[PDB]
């Protein structure tokens, strides 16, 4: 006898789902539901197709395959790098998603919100733990959404211009999947007329780039920007770069001169051959540097997401911005030298400069001069614990902070609703140290309401906190407004302002206004330093 | 003599001397004002070094000021303390070479450390007989020995034709060096110490002293110095001998005096001294504001090379200096030529006001400069702020011209072997008629450090009189010992040297002394580290 909530008919047919347990009750979950043809063999680097439909009923009850990716060996055994590692099986053949809902199935159309997973374009899987849709589905009655998009060679390879390999692939396939939700969320009880994109790191990217491209953006009416933006130095390369790095990662492998045959030399090599030398393609040592990511190839992205910001039009839109405390500190323990997860990290004089070439890579000798001298506190020049701390700080300022000050003060100067924030509070279940405060992404497990579980030994502070969050994010994707028509007792979220510059700290205190995100520094990153660069 | 007061009667190495008794308000001092140190440096002798005072016959009458240095007199204001107060207060000439001695009535029994001071004025104006220069109450109170000395200023004191015989360059530095060589020689007659000299001097006179802690020859004439909203490194102290060369050469050419040295030289010595006045602002290079004419010259004789490598490989284990700044060293230069900028009124400003502003502030910087000036000046949070962009323009002026060299100064003097004391001078005077808005200019703490506020009749309020007493006891123990602190008073809170370290100075005002840490050292980072690398770069 089958459950009729667990059973739903789709435009490619019918899908089973599970009945899931999240701590208030049951959730329906319909996992590895297909949204494309496998873009496997000659399919490699290429668009995504839609899902050919099916016969019979679709096990939906399981996550399914992984995105070919890199996987992570930095510290082996440890918990802060593994729970970002696949969990399902690594495969070419995995464009699924999942969607998970109030079991019963809602009754009136209900606020879809899709989540598109970060990883640096080089990895990640909407089958992590910290994006378990259980809780907003239970909690929230939400209708929650992920889908899994090619990474790495895989998604981005582009050789610009050819027909084989046009670049942006990975995402087309959210895209598609944005596409699907149109089409089959109402069948879930989903309202495709009230549609937010949420996202975080390359996942926030990613979305900013939806909000920049035009067939995007008939498939969805407000967006979320977790720790990261399209604008900003590492999210986007060149025709010419993404040209570049993928001739020499064939060079590399071997292959094979026109794009034809260099395209087909690549699609002959096994998925493996391409992620062992994807590192070996960046121009200079460097942090928070990815090989293969989207690129600015005059059709997904008609122009620079700078220009496109700059130039938009933005009047229809709510946006939803904001930051972590320490966005820059899990990157220096990946490449800047005396950084490590298992001491202090206190460094010297002479190891900062060496680490503000590493992560301010395209700066010229006289910009990473300026970055030095801005960032140093000149009463302690040489206290080892400042260092370590700008030295943090230049890495999150420069690649996430400033470029999201940039985002909120355009889209709010050109008719935007934005709303932003700083998220403050380091989870009293970290392993990563203490030093390391607030890394990316260690806000997503509160949103997503992880907390709630009694299992996962998170305080009662944390507990309320988490579901302080799911309320924010949630009336954002009902009203594109964060408050709550409620509790009049904490302050209200300000919409961000050119200028008030209003933004909130989202920490275990209430809610706080601020002024200005980082205002003196991000001017000298968004003013002062390309100006440095434009006459050099 | 015979009749006349015997406690008013000294010899010096030129001849005899009659002072005045004065009155302070505690007590008579004994004064001997226009003493001439050198020969008239007129007629062949302008542009030229000084020449020592030959002897007199009889007695020299020295109970009045003498002449004061041929000089641009500032008439924008009728009537306007603020301005008047720095004039000239005698008759201009270019026989000006005369110091001024005031020491306790009677004169010191035993030796007695000697202040010198050097007045302030952009090198092309002052007088050592200006009221707030009145040695008369710390030679009273403190028991002192002031000396002040006129020294030439302009064209008559800075003209150079690098090289030349005739002219060449920083003449009013000797006038200076001179005073001191004869302070040496004669100020034991007066009962005042030889071997306890400090030399204080206030902007353009704190610049000259530190001149002459960096030229060799001066070396041996003190042993302490003061520098007081002024250096001798910075961008408006010194000019290259190029420079110099082309400010000179059309300053003649803007008076008559065509073209070979000689002749050049000889053209302007027939000149009348108020036609060199009348055309000695048009030979600047950029419209500017704190840039002056006719300065010292890094000439390669006194200057054996520029302030800046001079501080840089200098040792100064020997030296203890007191070095400071006033809240607000750029606001009266505002008025002077910026526009917007007004003493009658607010002076609340536009961003372009702001953007043109730093133009004429930073007269020497690219656009890129200028550009890094405005975004690290600009309150980012309100950038079109008329009350934050005022503000900002002051500080910009007092920052790039006075804050940063002084700290600049303080850290080189401090790693180098010095003791050095620094601080912040934040009282306003209750007494001062420039706006509000302009804070503490510079040169208003000169009144407290003289003790002006002991004159009862000059209408200061009494914390202002305690104040006062307060400044005179940490200049004068800073004179005696190289340390401001009361050795018999562990009481009242210690002034801790500067340091590289700790960058520890004090603020001066009304309330007891508080250390404060790092001389506006996020902002010195960029105009004394970055700024020097935009220049050299592009
Ligand atoms: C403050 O005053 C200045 C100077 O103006 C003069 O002095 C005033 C007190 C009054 O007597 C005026 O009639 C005088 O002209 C003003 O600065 C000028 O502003 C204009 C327009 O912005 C500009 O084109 C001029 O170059 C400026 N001139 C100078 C000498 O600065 C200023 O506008 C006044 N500010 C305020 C807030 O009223
Ligand atoms: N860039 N890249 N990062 C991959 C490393 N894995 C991590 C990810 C995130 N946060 C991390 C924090 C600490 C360590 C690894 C992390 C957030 C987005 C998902 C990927
Ligand atoms: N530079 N120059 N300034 C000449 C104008 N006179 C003034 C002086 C000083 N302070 C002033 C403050 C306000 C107005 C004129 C001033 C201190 C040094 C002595 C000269
Ligand atoms: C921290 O660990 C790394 C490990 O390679 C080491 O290089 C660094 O010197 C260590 N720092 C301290 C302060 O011990
Ligand atoms: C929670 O703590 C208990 C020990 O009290 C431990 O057995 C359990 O595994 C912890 N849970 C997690 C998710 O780490
Ligand atoms: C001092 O105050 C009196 C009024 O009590 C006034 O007439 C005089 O002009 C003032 N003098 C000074 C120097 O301010
Ligand atoms: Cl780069």
């Amino acid at each position: 006898r089958e459950d009729p909530q667990l059973l739903v008919r789709v435009r490619g047919g019918q899908l089973r789902g599970i009945r899931l347990k999240a701590p208030g009750g049951p959730v329906s979950a319909f996992l590895g539901i297909p949204f494309a043809e496998p873009p496997v063999g000659s399919r490699r680097f290429m668009p995504p197709e839609p899902k050919r439909p099916w016969s019979g009923v679709l096990d939906a009850t399981t996550f399914q395959n992984v995105c070919y990716q890199y996987v992570d060996t930095l510290y082996p055994g440890f918990e802060g790098t593994e729970m970002w590692n696949p969990n399902r099986e690594l495969s070419e053949d995995c464009l699924y998603l999942n969607v998970w809902t109030p079991y019963p199935r809602p009754a009136s159309p209900t606020p879809v919100l899709i989540w598109i997973y970060g990883g640096g374009f080089y990895s990640g899987a909407a089958s992590l733990d910290v994006y378990d849709g259980r809780f907003l589905a239970q909690v929230e009655g939400a209708v929650l959404v992920s889908m899994n998009y090619r990474v790495g060679t895989f998604g981005f390879l582009a050789l610009p211009g050819s027909r084989e390999a046009p670049g942006n692939v990975g995402l087309l396939d959210q895209r598609l999947a944005l596409q699907w939700v149109q089409e089959n969320i109402a069948a879930f009880g989903g309202d495709p007329m009230s549609v937010t994109l949420f996202g975080e790191s390359a996942g926030a990217a990613s979305v900013g780039m939806h909000i920049l491209s035009l067939p995007s953006r008939s498939l969805f009416h407000r967006a979320v920007l977790q720790s990261g933006t399209p604008n900003g130095p590492w999210a986007t390369v060149s025709a010419g770069e993404a040209r570049r790095r993928a001739t020499l990662l064939a060079r590399l492998v071997g292959c094979p001169g026109n794009d034809t045959e260099l395209i087909a030399c690549l699609r002959t090599r096994p998925a493996q051959d391409l992620v062992d030398h994807e590192w070996h393609v960046l121009p200079q040592e460097s942090i928070f540097r990815f090989s293969f990511v989207p690129v600015v190839d005059g059709d997904f992205l008609s122009d620079t997401p700078e220009a496109l910001i700059n130039t938009g039009d933005f009047q229809d839109l709510q946006v939803l911005v904001g930051v972590v405390k320490d966005e820059g500190s899990y990157f220096l323990v990946y490449g800047v030298p005396g950084f490590s997860k298992d001491n202090e990290s206190l460094i010297s004089r002479a190891q900062f400069l060496a680490g503000v070439r590493i992560g301010v890579p395209q700066a010229s000798d006289l910009a990473a001069e300026a970055v030095v001298l801005h960032y140093t506190d000149w009463l302690h020049p040489e206290d080892p614990t400042h260092l370590r701390d700008a030295m943090s700080a230049v890495v999150g300022d420069h690649n996430v902070v400033c470029p999201v000050a940039q985002l909120a003060g355009r889209l709010a100067a050109q008719g935007a609703r934005v709303y932003a924030y700083i998220f403050e509070h380091r989870a009293s279940t970290l392993t990563w140290p203490l030093w390391m405060g607030v890394p990316h992404g260690y806000e997503i497990e509160f949103i997503f309401g992880l907390p709630l579980d009694p299992s996962l030994n998170y305080t009662t502070e944390e507990r309320i906190f988490a579901q302080r969050l799911m309320k924010y994010w949630t009336n954002f994707a009902r009203t594109g407004d964060p408050n709550d028509p409620r509790d009049s007792k904490s302050p209200q979220w300000p919409p961000y302002t050119t200028a008030a510059q209003q933004y909130v700290s989202l920490n275990l205190k209430p809610l706080e206004v601020r002024r200005g995100l980082r205002a003196q520094t991000c001017a000298f990153w968004n003013r002062f330093l390309p100006k440095l660069l434009s006459a050099t």
